[PDB]
């Protein structure tokens, strides 16, 4: 199974910059979200969950082809809250038609990263809008109730290594955790992207409690939480060593977070020879804007 990106007609950087300026502004202007962390958190979520059912065995799902907007994928039980990072970007597609659905969720995800101080993520346009049937069953994204067995596994599908896993989870530095969407009860949140997830799975005292899901989650005293699989982490010796390195080294993670986070938005996709190379977006804070 072959998808092969495809330019928007006539398209080049300035285009895209100005999408990525729209949701930026968009960005900093619907601040109220979510006790005031913004939609950064469930924009970067969203990427991940349209990428994130990507099967390198047969090249079904992925981001290619922007699935998410049918309703069996926009309804699995795995994508709920997710549907706010949805209607955020609609005035934004309103804005820019032209654009491709699966370029507007990934690029959504690479603005908030940027957005929030994260690295920078090179992005490359060309996602092509496939038909409902190309849609993806539900069951293909992690459960997070499960051990590091569990998550090494898992994440092969993906074509993942451990590096790549422990980076990409850096991003649970990020948002939250809610109760009625996936049964866990979130803890202290923030909105800037660091490598403090890292800092925290080391150095707090973590308790494994019962939440009101009956769910068991890992939470301290100075009011953080871990899923399961979050903790994983720190339990199998090999992401233990990876973790410690990404806590005492910043610019370390933020390389390789940016490396696995554009290869996850880009699984399943091939790229012409003669494909523009990826672009860069300057942020509003580096335009001025
Ligand atoms: C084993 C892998 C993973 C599991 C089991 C997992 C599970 C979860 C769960 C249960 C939530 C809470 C959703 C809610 O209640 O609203 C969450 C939130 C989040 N996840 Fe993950 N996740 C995983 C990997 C990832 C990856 C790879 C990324 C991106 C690189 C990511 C980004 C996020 C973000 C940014 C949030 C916060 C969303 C918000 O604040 O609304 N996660 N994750
Ligand atoms: N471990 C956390 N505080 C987390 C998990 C999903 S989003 C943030």
């Amino acid at each position: 199974l072959v998808h092969v990106a495809s330019v928007e007609k006539g398209r080049s950087y300035e285009d895209f910059q100005k999408v990525y300026n729209a949701i930026a502004l968009k960005l900093r202007e619907d601040d109220e979200y979510d006790n005031y962390i913004g939609y950064g958190p469930v924009l970067v979520r969203l990427a991940w969950h349209i990428s994130g059912t990507w099967d390198k065995h047969d090249n079904t799902g992925g981001s290619y082809g922007g699935t998410y907007r049918f309703k069996k994928e926009f309804n699995d039980p795995s994508n709920a809250g997710l549907q706010n990072g949805f209607k955020f970007l609609e005035p934004i597609h309103k804005e820019f038609p032209w654009i491709s659905s699966g370029d507007l969720f990934s690029l959504g995800g690479v603005t908030a990263v940027q957005e929030m101080q994260g690295p920078k993520i090179p992005w490359r346009c060309g996602r092509v809008d496939t038909p409902e049937d190309t849609t993806p069953d539900n069951g293909r994204l992690p459960d997070a109730d499960k051990d590091a067995g569990y998550v090494r596994t898992f994440f092969q599908r993906l074509n993942m290594n451990d590096r790549e896993v422990v980076a990409l989870m850096g991003a649970h530095a990020l948002g939250k955790t809610h109760l009625k969407n996936s049964g866990y009860e979130g803890g202290g949140a923030n909105n800037v992207f660091t490598n403090e997830f890292y800092l925290n799975l080391l150095n707090e005292d973590w308790k494994l409690e019962k939440n009101d899901a009956n769910n068991e989650q890992w939470d301290s005293k100075s009011g953080y939480m871990m899923l399961p699989t979050d903790y994983s982490l720190i339990q199998d010796p090999k992401y233990l060593s990876i973790v410690k390195e990404y806590a005492n080294d910043q610019d370390k993670f933020f390389k390789d977070f940016s490396k696995a986070f554009e290869k996850l938005l880009e699984n399943g996709i091939t790229f012409p020879k003669d494909a523009p190379s990826p672009f860069i977006f300057k942020t509003l804070e580096e335009q001025g804007l």
